[PDB]
């Protein structure tokens, strides 16, 4: 997973906003993007090799597996870092295009319509952030059990399945929502911070 | 997958795009490019090794593989990142050309000329996103089904064969049609902005 | 597959080359060396451990693999695309040849022999494409078919192997023999565009 | 594992910290960061895949794994060292914004605030590395041994489960120990220091 | 297999090579290395994985595997780049030397010595190069055959052992001889050009 | 393994030392971190999936590999690189140390100061190199044979187990072994040329 172009065009927007923005923008690299990479990504690599199920039906692992991790959480968290990050490309875009407008305009900061947008950006962040908890909760929940159970056709009756690293994958489900809760945190301070 | 080259070439033209253009480069970059490489490759990776069929015959789960998947949807979408992207290229060589021709003339923007290749470069992208989606549709639909029913030689009669994750090859496969579905209404805008 | 060292040599005969060479340099960029390592490297990954023979001799199915596939498509690809490249490198050697002579002389464009060279050149490129084109269809078709039948010693009589990905395989061999063509078919124009 | 993004920001505050400072942050890149991903990610690349217990029991493995393992070292080593950088991080804020306050401030180095937060920076590098030290301990010890016995369910009775490279593992975790008490260490020398 | 390292530093002697020493240098980069990188390596990655041998004896498959290839015909290549490069970053340390003395010497191009130094140079790839192919020779011949007999112990009298892709590696053990033979001629062509 | 950190640092110190020192830096990029990068690790990546042992007993092979490899040679080749490059940073950190100093001094090459710390940095590198050959040594010696018996619990009296690549691997350790002497080598030169 290569995330220089989101990091390039994140950074630019780092010189664009607030001070609660930029340590925003830090815990995205550092706390989601870098864990994300350098652990979260090997704790779920054997994810459906190391699945296994006490049944000698052909394909019940695979439907077993499948109803059981409709979406894997690295994927869902890829999702959550890339549509949190939206916003803020919208703003810097429109940030931009007004430097452009000016340079333009003379050929021929965080003030008007700029602070309109960066409001609506923090807003739509702040739902996003809030979606995917709800999402992963209902989904998942914050607990990943070692035994499920399981009775998807062509299984016979009720089969046991053992997951991969339950307790391991815990951990980081717990690190992952505190990581989102406090971008929330830091949301909301923001809002504050720009109302007084 | 190195995407380097085109992505240079591609932030070439966002110099010399509109402002529509931009947001349709962003999306490339974020919602296509980068997706792939973090989530749908992945997904994707075990597409043969964990497919399985309910049979003893020696060559079946070859045959029923490549029958179910002819070509794998990762690829299609390679394809069709590269297709979309082409007439873009095509319109910045076009624009480049005309800026080394004004400097040789010298020692000897979206108007004329670059406006009638820019509306092309609109078209042929609107149509070659549009033909990749036709076309997945008719390959493919827009679920992947846990079952795949097999007759072709030398498969026995006709034989149950399974597929890895289908629900997480699901939920990407309608991320990646409403993606491209978003480009098309980015294009579509491209041309009533210009037009008005 | 690392090709930063020939695209770097390459983007810098980009800016000695006409406008039909630069199309044929961007070519060669997306639509080859993109394809294969975004694309048809993955799908030729499981080449040899996916093959699978109906047999219980040991050997058997190396040695009809090796029958099978003498040469792998995707080294072919890689030999060609260094191949038809290696002209460039030579024309743009003798240009910036004659620029560090320019400048020690002074000490002390495509006109005169650039000219010579840079035709020659072109027929060069012309004549390695064909050559991989008319290699690669003696040697495999245009075509992978599932089923190879191989009696290599120590197979017992004629075994019947199967082969990974035949279809997917194919329509890279279609694409790969089509750029190819337009590649050719550049060439050609960049004669006459010199002669005319 | 691309730590790019931590090293350009620690790297930046190489230039505002103390000589001892310049230690510590040389420390982290090469003997933690570095040892990381040249050794000790592949000593446990295999951790789960060459365990094994002597049982027929379906999920057997998968639970004692679990059960020894509920967080791989390499993954508590990484989560250390984002958490020993982050005070680094939050200095850097203070000390950016400081200069970006002071460039305004026109248009409209370790003394006063910027003093406290260094010595606040260190006390939590210190507290950090001490707990995540402790929990090392608490959880693992200092030392893996081949042995380990499993009486989790599905399991039946105790079962005899087998680590993968014991001994290795343990001069790594011994290793980062040292490493990890040579970076207190340094700490506590920066705070006398600052004192004298 | 990262060659930046070697390739900045033989892309510095580039500017202070004769023309023949710069095409010596670009087949290095792209007929040895990058081939190397993009094909070779992918063709041996399999080359225990895929040995297989006719016998139910433990262990005669590694010692099988071992006396066939005492060393890997790509770690062979690997040690004859790095080899027959070493004399250029003599030359150029030497010339660099020269022009950190001319610097100095002043605050207190292929002449004189550096002419000795680069001819030397030219002598040492030469031999290296000869040597290497040699030793390629008898070591293996420039045939791999599929079947290879082995009678080391544990094998209980001689045994069928069966390489993977025998015909593949001898298309590019023939082709890595032939570009070595083309840097011979060519340093052959750079000692006739400096003498007349 | 990226070893971005330390070249970038090494390359600093480059400027820094003497021609004797230069020569050593290069020995240490090319034949032993570019040999372990492209060459070693390959050689070792089957380590353990490939020693195999004549038992039916499960865990001996697991303890058996882990007797017999207590630490892989390129985790302890790893860390002698790191070790003997330390000094190196060492030094740098005076000499950068000291250039800061006369910048700030302002504001208010080997000799003195600089030149103790260089010799002992010198004297440090050799002490280490020697170290860690003596440790090679009395661990593993300098040649590895195929066979290995073992008779740790639960191996049931002696088991053979077989090492991969025994030959390659021998070659590797004598060819670190010979580069690590010409550091040593190079260590006494560069005492002899300061002394004279």
């Amino acid at each position: 997973g290569d995330w220089s172009f989101l990091g390039n065009i994140l950074e630019e927007v780092n010189e664009h906003s607030t001070v609660i923005g930029r340590v925003w923008l830090t815990v995205l690299f550092i706390f989601r993007i870098l864990i994300l990479g350098t652990a979260a990504e090997f704790v779920w690599g054997d994810e459906q090799s190391d699945f296994v199920c006490n049944t000698q039906q052909p394909g019940c692992e695979n439907v077993c597996y499948d109803e059981a991790f409709p979406i894997s959480h690295i994927r869902l968290w890829v999702l959550q870092i890339i549509f949190v990050s939206t916003p803020s490309l919208v703003y810097v875009g429109h940030a931009v295009h007004h430097v452009r407008m000016e340079e333009k305009r003379k050929e021929r900061r965080l003030e008007g319509t700029l602070l309109r947008t960066y409001v609506c950006h923090i807003i739509f962040k702040t739902l996003f952030e809030v979606g995917f908890i709800v999402g992963h909760y209902f989904l998942y929940g914050f607990r990943i059990l070692p035994l499920y159970r399981c009775s998807r056709w062509p299984c016979p009756n009720v089969v046991d399945c053992f997951v991969s690293r339950p307790t391991e994958k815990t951990i980081f489900i717990l690190f992952m929502l505190s990581v989102a809760s406090v971008s929330l945190f830091l949301n909301i301070l923001e809002m504050s911070h720009l109302g007084l």
